[PDB]
């Protein structure tokens, strides 16, 4: 399918987008309502995100959070806000958005022609340090600089998963946004904090990891050129 949304644990599921370079996403079904991890690459691949929702739970979608200001996280943003859900970011992430989404945009449809010209859709609700969701259930932080300087980190306390976007994944990748030196040091200060986690969710490449995956990338990247 062009996209597929399947349960790792207990009310949290993955969402595989398949559209343009595969990116993955989460999904949190609370009491209340819905809770998006990721806005997905456009406002249509939002909509279809939706869908598969809608196939699961009546309940309303309350927000969506941008773990960074870039297009695989923050494109769906018109849809999300026209449906009335909250679209959630750090104030980096909302104050890098607003000066580089019309450069990021660029750069996506450099490799990606067929990528839309999308307005720039800031969040709705900003903070200014860590934060939470769903009663406690969805607990984001900063723990530095790495894919871009903004990327947030997303923990799911009760099923011991985390959520790092674009941070966490199997191939390197091309680094243009990336402070190389800053992203080994990121990820030691991310283990430091030692949680719990059973699954690590890489933001490309194949979703289901251990957390062994954040060892794996950290190797790559120190590996890496400006390492
Ligand atoms: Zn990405």
């Amino acid at each position: 399918a062009g996209m597929s949304l399947t349960q790792v644990s207990g009310p949290v599921y993955v969402v595989e987008d398949n559209y343009y370079v595969q990116e993955n996403s989460m999904v949190y079904f609370g009491a209340k309502g819905v809770t998006v991890v990721g806005a997905t690459w456009t406002p249509d691949t939002a909509r279809e995100l939706h869908k598969l929702i809608k196939r699961v739970s009546r309940k309303p979608v309350l927000e969506v959070i941008n773990t960074n200001y870039h297009t695989d996280r923050a494109g769906g943003n018109a849809y999300w806000k026209s449906i009335g859900a909250k679209v959630v970011s750090t104030r980096q992430t909302r104050d890098l958005m607003k000066s580089d989404w019309a450069e990021i945009v660029a750069f996506t449809r450099k490799g990606l022609p067929e990528y839309p010209d999308l307005p720039l859709v800031l969040p709705n609700v900003v903070h200014d340090g860590d934060f939470t969701l769903q009663e406690g259930k969805v607990r984001a932080f900063y723990a530095g600089p790495a894919h871009t300087p903004d990327g947030i980190f997303v923990y799911f306390p009760d099923e011991q998963v985390l959520y790092g976007g674009c941070i966490l994944k199997e191939k390197l990748g091309n680094l243009s946004f990336a402070d190389v030196k800053a992203y080994p040091q990121t990820l030691e200060r991310l283990k430091a904090m030692k949680l719990p986690i059973k699954t690590v969710i890489g933001g490309h490449d194949s979703p289901l990891h251990g957390p062994e995956l954040i060892d794996h990338y950290e190797a790559l990247i120190k590996a890496a050129p400006q390492s």
